[PDB]
């Protein structure tokens, strides 16, 4: 048993809401919570900018911090840092953002860094800015995520959509 509540259960561990992930964080405080991160860890919009815009820029210094001392990420990967007063943990994950014309092969990769965490708060990786089609992401993720995911879909018409044309 956990905290996470209101969530449409897709599979044996893909739950849905539609919710504010910076909210949701906020009331659960779950071990983890994914951020769509990109390689430099600039926080600036999306998912991304409400998380650290949460945290007072709190995310943005540690970040900083971490690629001045180990270079960017890879799309794809993914690193652990605090989560502040959002959660324990923050895994910034890298999905490939369609309008850099990054590989979408790799958004498998980029879901794989979930399978080290037994449970997530998380979005649906390269939705929203990062340009790629919301049902594709959430097929992969029930394809390739074990470990339980409770996803946050912040608009209301787009979680609909999900759930209504979900196989
Ligand atoms: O940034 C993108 O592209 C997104 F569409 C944004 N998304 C979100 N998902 C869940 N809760 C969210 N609260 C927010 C508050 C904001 F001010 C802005 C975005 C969100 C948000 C998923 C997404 C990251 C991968 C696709």
């Amino acid at each position: 048993v956990n905290s996470f509540s209101g969530y449409l259960k897709l599979t044996d561990n893909v739950y849905i809401k539609n919710a504010d992930i910076v909210e949701e964080a906020k009331k659960v405080k779950p071990t983890v919570v994914v951020n769509a991160a990109n390689v430099y860890l600039k926080h600036g919009g999306g998912v991304a900018g409400a998380l650290n815009k949460a945290t007072n820029n709190a995310m943005q210094v540690e970040s900083d911090d971490y690629i001045a001392t180990n270079g960017p990420l890879k799309v794809g990967g993914s690193c652990v840092l605090s989560g502040h007063n959002l959660a324990k943990h923050c895994l910034h994950v890298v999905g490939p953002n369609v309008n850099k014309g990054e590989d979408i092969q790799l958004l498998k990769s980029a879901y794989e860094n979930f399978n080290q965490h037994e449970v997530l708060l998380a979005p649906l990786l390269s939705a929203g800015i990062f340009g790629a089609d919301p049902i594709h992401s959430l097929r992969v993720c029930v394809d390739t995520v074990r470990t339980n995911v409770y996803l946050a879909v912040f608009d209301k018409n787009l979680y609909d959509k999900l759930v209504s044309s979900f196989l």
